[PDB]
RNA sequence: UUACCAUCAACAUGGAAACUUGGCUC
RNA sequence: CAAGUUUCCAUGUUGAUGGUA
C-alpha cells in the first residue's frame, strides 16, 4: 500500500458530516480463540450467557460473536471448561485454543473491533434484526397499517486512508407485529373453508424474519401435516425434538403446538429447513396497505428524514453511548476511545462545466434543471417520424383519447412533419390477437414508428409475449403501457408530454455536447446485468463512444454460457465496438476509459487480475495496437451520507461535489461524487474506484471526466446516479436479458435505443 | 415499462478470519 | 485443494408507493 496523494487544488471546499471515530493504536497483541461448544448450542444467547458465567477463567474483558472469543491476555495453549445448561442440564465443554496473534496494524482486527462495538450497543437495549441494530424505544405504531417502525442505526467500523472510522446510517426498519401465524389466523377468520390457497398465495414469494437468531428466511412452501411434536436429526447426528431444541438453544417456550410448519429449500449445491410460524414474523410492508394516497404521506413523513434529522439521530446515538457507563467500559478496557462529537469531512465543488446546445451554451447553475427547454427547434440527429400504429382494447377508448389528442399539441412549437397515428382497435385482450395485429399490418407506418401495447391491469405473460414477438421476430420497437397508470386525467401533464418519449428516443434522437480538453478519448461503459435468481445466462451491456464529440454510442448484448465463468463475449464486444469506431471515425483511439459495474469490494482483485489482464491480451486482433487503458468501478448501494454544514444547520446539496479523503478504500484509489438531485432525503454519493490508471490522470481530471460523462444522457433535465454509458448498458442489458431473452436486432443499430 | 430520486422490502453473488468434513501423494 | 458453519462486511438487481413533474 503506497502513500498516494489524493487531494486536488481547483475547486471550492465544503464541509461534510460523517466520520465519527479516531483511535490511537496501543495494544501489542490480541489473542484469538476459536471455541467448540460440545454439545452444540446454536443461539447466541447461551453462547453469551455461559461464557459470562466463567469470568473467573476467561476474564471480564470479553468479545464473543458466537464462535470466536478475543482476549488481551494470553492463556495456555488449550483450556477446557465445564458448564451446565439452565434448562436440560447439559455437559457443555468449552474448549479455548489460541489460533491467531493479531498485530496492532493488521486488517484482521476489523472483525473484532466490530464485534466489540456490537457488544457495546447490545447493552443499550438495542435489538438485532438482519444485520443492523434497531431501537425499540422511539418506535411508531400504525394500527390501520398493522405496522411498527423502528429508528435504528446501521453502523459499521472500517479502515480508511484517514485511519479507523465508523459509518452509521440512520436505517428505519419496518416490523410487522402481525406474524405469519396471526395473519394466518386473520385469513382463516376471513375465510374458514378456503384458507390454504390464500396461504399458498401470500406465503410463497413472501419472506419471513425469525428472531431467535434474527435470520431472514425465504419461504418456499408451507406444510400443515407436520408439527414440532415430531422430532428430527440435527448436526451432531443425534435425534432431537424441536421443543427441546428451543429450550436448549433459544429458550423461547412456545405458546401453542398445533400451528403448521414452514419449509425453506435453499439453492442447489441442500439442507431443507423448517420454521415455526410463532417465532417467524412478516416482512412488515403490506402492498395491500399501499394502494391509497395516505400511505407514505402518513408513514414516511419521518422515515424520509431530513439531513438534520440524520444528524440529530446520530448525535442521540453518541449521547446515549457517552452517558452509559457500562457501554463506556466495554470501549475503554480495549482502549478504543470513541469521539464524543462528530468528525467532519472537507469538500470540493468542481468548476462546473458548460452544456453546449445547437446554438446556445450554458454555464451549469446550482440547480441543474432545464425541464421545459424541449420543443424548441428541430434536431439534426433525428429521423423525422410520420406514422405509428396505436392499439387499444375494448375497454379504454377515451383513455387513448387522453394521450394522443394532446401529443400532436407538442408538435406545435416544433412543427415537424407529423401525422396522426394508425388507430387500430383490438377485439380481445385475452392473450391472443395482439400478437397477430402488429405483424399482420407492419405497413406504411413501419419506417420510423412506435408500438404502443396498452394492457388493462398487471399481466406479466401478455407483455412478455408482446415484447418477445415485437423485439425478436421482426426489426421493431415496442412499449408497454398499463391503463392503471394513465387511468386519471390528473396524471396527464407528467405522463404524456414530458415523458413517454421512449419511442422518440428509441429511433435515435439526441444532441448536446460537453467540452473535453483531451485528444483521442475513447470512453466505454461496460456493465454486467446478472440474473442468477432465475439461474440462467448473465448479460453484458456494452456501450462505447464511437466518435470524437461523444454524440454517438455503441450497443451490444451477448448471452453467456452456463457453467462457464470465463467471458467468451467481451472480446467479440470490443471487436464490434472497434469495428463501429473504425467505420464511423475511420481511426483508432489513444486512451481507453472503462467504467465497469457491479463487483463487491473483495472482487476488484479479480477485476485487477482475472478480467482486465484479459482485456489487455484481447488486443492481439489488431497489429501494433496496445495503448494505455483506464479502468473504473461504479458503486450505487452506498451507506455514506453527505450533509453540508451551514452554520445554522445541515443540508445535502445538489450533485457536483468531490469527496476523496477519509472515506475511501485503504488499498485502491477511490472518490465519491454526489449524484442524488436532492428534493428530500439524504443524498447518497456514487463511489468510483479505479483499478488501472496508467494514463497519468490527475484526480481532478478523472473526477471532472466522470462528471462530464454524467452530463451526457438524453433522458433528463437533472444529473444521474451513474454516468451515461452505465445507464445505456443498464437499459439495453435489462431489456435484452429479462424480457425478450435475445440479442437486439442489427437493423436497429444506427439508433440509440438505450434511452 | 414512461425522466430520475428517495425510502422500504426481498433475492443473489463475492472477499477475509479460522473451525469441521472429504480427497492421489509423504 | 474442495464443500459446509459462524463472524465481519461488500455488491448489484427486482417490486412497491411519496416527490419535482
Ligand atoms: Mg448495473
Amino acid at each position: 500500500k503506497e502513500l498516494l496523494v489524493k487531494q486536488g487544488s481547483k475547486g471550492t471546499p465544503q464541509s461534510l458530516g460523517l466520520n465519527l471515530i479516531k483511535i490511537q493504536c496501543h495494544n501489542e497483541a490480541v489473542y484469538q480463540y476459536h471455541v467448540t461448544f460440545s454439545p452444540s448450542v446454536e443461539c447466541k444467547s447461551m453462547r453469551f450467557g455461559m461464557l459470562k458465567d466463567h469470568q473467573s477463567v476467561t476474564g471480564n474483558v470479553t468479545a464473543f460473536d458466537g464462535s470466536i472469543l478475543y482476549l488481551p491476555v494470553k492463556l495456555q495453549q488449550v483450556v477446557e471448561l465445564k458448564s451446565q445448561r439452565k434448562t436440560d442440564d447439559a455437559e457443555i465443554s468449552i474448549k479455548i485454543q489460541l489460533t491467531k496473534i493479531l498485530e496492532p496494524c493488521s486488517d484482521l482486527c476489523i472483525p473484532f473491533y466490530n464485534v466489540v462495538f456490537r457488544r457495546v450497543m447490545k447493552l443499550l437495549d438495542m435489538k438485532l434484526v438482519g444485520r443492523n441494530f434497531y431501537d425499540p424505544t422511539s418506535a411508531m405504531v400504525l394500527q390501520q397499517h398493522r405496522l411498527q417502525i423502528w429508528p435504528g442505526y446501521a453502523a459499521s467500523i472500517r479502515r480508511t486512508d484517514g485511519g479507523l472510522f465508523l459509518l452509521a446510517d440512520v436505517s428505519h426498519k419496518v416490523i410487522r407485529n402481525d406474524s405469519v401465524l396471526d395473519v394466518m389466523h386473520a385469513i382463516y377468520q376471513q375465510n374458514k373453508e378456503h384458507f390454504q390457497d390464500e396461504c399458498s398465495k401470500l406465503l410463497v414469494g413472501s419472506i419471513v424474519i425469525t428472531r431467535y437468531n434474527n435470520r431472514t428466511y425465504r419461504i418456499d412452501d408451507v406444510d400443515w401435516n407436520k408439527t414440532p411434536k415430531d422430532s428430527f436429526v440435527m448436526s451432531d447426528g443425534k435425534e432431537i425434538t424441536f421443543l427441546e431444541y428451543y429450550s436448549k438453544n433459544y429458550g423461547i417456550t412456545v405458546k401453542e403446538d398445533d400451528q403448521p410448519l414452514l419449509i425453506h429449500r435453499p439453492s442447489e449445491r441442500k439442507g431443507e429447513i423448517l420454521l415455526l410460524p410463532e417465532l417467524s414474523f412478516m416482512t412488515g410492508i403490506p402492498e395491500k396497505m399501499k394502494k391509497d394516497f395516505r400511505a407514505m404521506k402518513d408513514l414516511t413523513q419521518q422515515i424520509n428524514l431530513s439531513p438534520k434529522q440524520h444528524h440529530g439521530a446520530l448525535e442521540c446515538l453518541l449521547q446515549r453511548i457517552s452517558q452509559n457507563e457500562t457501554a463506556s467500559n466495554e470501549l475503554t478496557r480495549w482502549g478504543l476511545s470513541l469521539h464524543k462529537d462528530v468528525h467532519k469531512i472537507e469538500g470540493r465543488l468542481l468548476p462546473m462545466e458548460r452544456i453546449n446546445l445547437r446554438n446556445t451554451s450554458f454555464v451549469t447553475s446550482e440547480d441543474l434543471n432545464w425541464v421545459k427547454e424541449v420543443t424548441r427547434d428541430a434536431s439534426i440527429l433525428t429521423i423525422p417520424m410520420h406514422f405509428w400504429a396505436l392499439f387499444y382494447p375494448k375497454r379504454a377508448m377515451d383513455q387513448a383519447r387522453e394521450l394522443v389528442n394532446m401529443l400532436e399539441k407538442i408538435a406545435g412549437p416544433i412543427g415537424m412533419r407529423i401525422s396522426p397515428p394508425a388507430w387500430v382497435e383490438l377485439k380481445d385482450d385475452r392473450i391472443e390477437t395482439y400478437i397477430r395485429t402488429i405483424q399482420s399490418l407492419l405497413g406504411v407506418e413501419g419506417k420510423i414508428q412506435m408500438v404502443v401495447c396498452i394492457i388493462m391491469g398487471t399481466r406479466d405473460d401478455l407483455y412478455g409475449a408482446i415484447k418477445k414477438l415485437c423485439c425478436v421476430q421482426s426489426p421493431v420497437p415496442s412499449q408497454v403501457i398499463n391503463v392503471r397508470t394513465i387511468g386519471q386525467p390528473t396524471r396527464l401533464r407528467s405522463v404524456a408530454q414530458k415523458i413517454l418519449l421512449q419511442m422518440n428516443c428509441k429511433l435515435g434522437g439526441e444532441l448536446w455536447g460537453v467540452d473535453i480538453p483531451l485528444k483521442q478519448l475513447m470512453v466505454i461503459g461496460m456493465d454486467v446485468y446478472h440474473d442468477p435468481s432465475r439461474g440462467m445466462r448473465s448479460v453484458v451491456g456494452f456501450v462505447a463512444s464511437i466518435n470524437l464529440t461523444l454524440t454517438k454510442w455503441y450497443s451490444r448484448v451477448v448471452f453467456q454460457m452456463p457453467h462457464q465463468e470465463i467471458v467468451d463475449s467481451l472480446k467479440l464486444c470490443l471487436v464490434g465496438s472497434l469495428k463501429k469506431y473504425y467505420e464511423v471515425n475511420h481511426c483508432l483511439p489513444e486512451k481507453i476509459v472503462v467504467y465497469r459495474d457491479g463487483v463487491s469490494d473483495g472482487q476488484l482483485k479479480t477485476v485487477a487480475n482475472y478480467e482486465i489482464p484479459q482485456l489487455q491480451k484481447c488486443f492481439e486482433a489488431f497489429d501494433n495496437y496496445h495503448p494505455k487503458m483506464v479502468v473504473f468501478v461504479v458503486q450505487k448501494k452506498i451507506s455514506t451520507n453527505l450533509y453540508l454544514a451551514a452554520p445554522d444547520h445541515f443540508v445535502t446539496p445538489s450533485p457536483g461535489t468531490v469527496v476523496d479523503h477519509t472515506i475511501t478504500s485503504c488499498e485502491w484509489v477511490d472518490f465519491y461524487l454526489l449524484a442524488h438531485h436532492v428534493r428530500q432525503g439524504c443524498g447518497i454519493p456514487t463511489h468510483y474506484i479505479c483499478v488501472l490508471n496508467t494514463a497519468n490522470l490527475s484526480p481532478d481530471h478523472m473526477q471532472r471526466l466522470t462528471f462530464k460523462l454524467c452530463h451526457m444522457y438524453w433522458n433528463w433535465p437533472g444529473t444521474i446516479r451513474v454516468p451515461a454509458p452505465c445507464k445505456y448498458a443498464h437499459k439495453l442489458a435489462f431489456l435484452s436479458g429479462q424480457i425478450l431473452h435475445h440479442e437486439p436486432a442489427i437493423q436497429l443499430c444506427g439508433n440509440l435505443f438505450f434511452l
